[PDB]
């Protein structure tokens, strides 16, 4: 009626490790969104080297 | 002068039903409609296979 024994191929037989599936990656990482304002471009802004 | 006793064929003398008539169906159902709202259009499904 019903197999009840099924050949699983992600079960290992040792029992060592969990699953035997190898977790693909997508290709995706992911890091915040801020963003540069660039707000001093209004103002004169002189370099000092001597003093 | 008049017809007074109408033979009728959709009525019975011996009782027991109310008529004789065959119900036809007409071939008309209905169910229920339930839009498809397709709202995982969205993202994207990322098929798996094997892992």
């Amino acid at each position: 009626s019903t197999p009840n024994v099924l050949t699983n191929v992600a079960v290992s037989h040792s029992g060592e490790v969990d699953s035997l599936l190898i977790e693909k990656f997508n290709g995706k990482v992911r890091e915040q969104y801020l963003k540069g304002e660039n707000l001093l471009s209004h103002f004169q802004v002189e370099t000092v080297t001597g003093t």
